[PDB]
């Protein structure tokens, strides 16, 4: 079996993607958002504290027949960017396209912190990594991924992240119509519970490429890119006016300065990020200063590849015994 859905972005920034899914008997549609960096499934429900709803879709477990308290289990998480939510858990069907999944826990925010209550576009997580992740407790439950796996015709699924446009996350096939050229597929490391890879090197515009390993994440669900310090200075130094900012809490520039594209390395291949990627925007409402789309990871303990550098690939997670990741341009 396999399953398409459409991603969309919040925002003009591309901030995030969101994608709609089936939940329950009879359906309830929910828009999630896709994360290859969580292995937790939660949604706004009619459980979460009535102050800390605004506008975002909510799923009602007793309006469903399939749905299913999961008694004595409760759930906790807490994000890089500080977010957290928490609350129980239930089993029901959801459907993501067509591909159906039967008996999938279904974690029901009791309480989200004030970050989740003020985006209205996001009703919840679907998150797509190693089940090792899932905080559900005492009784560790797997991912829709993983539940599918053994019905998809390919332990597989791919991301095709669209800039400023609509994009298509697929479960058990390749669409070959869908890139140029040929796919690469480099080895993944499934020791922190990520889609952790190695890039092989960098370029920044029409500069030469720098042989160097990069060990970093494949994170749907991170809006920028984040480097290693040396990296990420010698990009900025291409571009009059950039800087790195104690105020703003990362590097700037003039918005009328033009961003020369960024190279990354996988295996023998390289994907191009064009410049116009690399914008997000003014600071400010009305400011002349815009934000940098990649910054440093010295803070983090980890380089992440997030929505910037993924929506300028054709990206394939092999779900398979030896997981692999592929990259093709588009
Ligand atoms: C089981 C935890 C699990 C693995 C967890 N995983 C993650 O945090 C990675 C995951 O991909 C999460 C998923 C996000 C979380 C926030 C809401 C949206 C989804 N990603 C991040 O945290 C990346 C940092 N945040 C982001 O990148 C958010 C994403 C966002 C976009 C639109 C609207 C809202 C949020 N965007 C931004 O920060 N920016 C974009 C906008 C730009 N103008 C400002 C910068 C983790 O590592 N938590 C850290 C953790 C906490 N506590 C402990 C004890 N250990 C930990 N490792």
């Amino acid at each position: 079996s396999t399953g398409s859905a459409t991603t969309t972005p919040i925002d003009s920034l591309d901030d995030a993607y969101i994608t709609p899914v089936q939940i329950g008997t009879p359906a309830q549609t929910l828009n999630l958002d896709f994360d290859t960096g969580s292995s937790d499934l939660w949604v706004f429900s009619s459980e979460t504290t009535a102050s800390e709803v605004d506008g975002q879709t909510i799923y009602t477990p007793s309006k469903s027949t399939t749905a299913k308290l999961l008694s004595g289990a409760t759930w906790s998480i807490s994000y890089g960017d500080g977010s957290s939510s928490s609350g129980d858990v239930y089993t029901d069907t959801v459907s993501v396209g067509g591909l159906t999944v039967t008996g999938q826990a279904v974690e029901s925010a009791k309480k989200v912190s004030s970050s989740f209550t003020e985006d209205s576009t996001i009703d919840g997580l679907l998150g797509l990594a190693f089940s090792t992740l899932n905080t559900v407790s005492p009784t560790q439950q797997k991912t829709f991924f993983d539940n599918a796996k053994a019905s998809l015709d390919s332990p597989v699924f791919t991301a095709d992240l669209g800039y400023h446009a609509p994009g298509t996350y697929n479960f058990g096939f390749i669409d070959t119509t869908a890139y140029t050229g040929s796919i690469t597929y480099t080895a993944v490391s499934t020791k922190q519970g990520f889609w952790e890879w190695t890039s092989t090197g960098y370029a920044v515009g029409s500069g030469t490429f720098k042989s160097t390993s990069i060990d970093g994440i494949a994170d749907t669900g991170t809006t920028l890119l984040y480097l290693p310090a040396t990296v990420v200075s010698a990009y900025w130094a291409q571009v009059s006016g950039a800087k790195s900012s104690s105020s703003v809490g990362g590097y700037v520039f003039p918005c009328s300065a033009t961003l020369p594209s960024f190279t990354f390395g996988v295996g023998s291949a390289r994907i191009v990020i064009p410049g116009d990627y690399i914008d997000f925007g003014p600071i400010s409402t009305g400011s002349s200063s815009c934000f940098g789309g990649i910054q440093s990871s010295a803070g983090i303990g980890i380089n992440i590849f997030g929505d910037v550098a993924l929506k300028a690939a054709f990206v394939v997670f092999n779900g398979a015994t030896t997981p692999t990741l592929g990259f093709a341009s588009k």
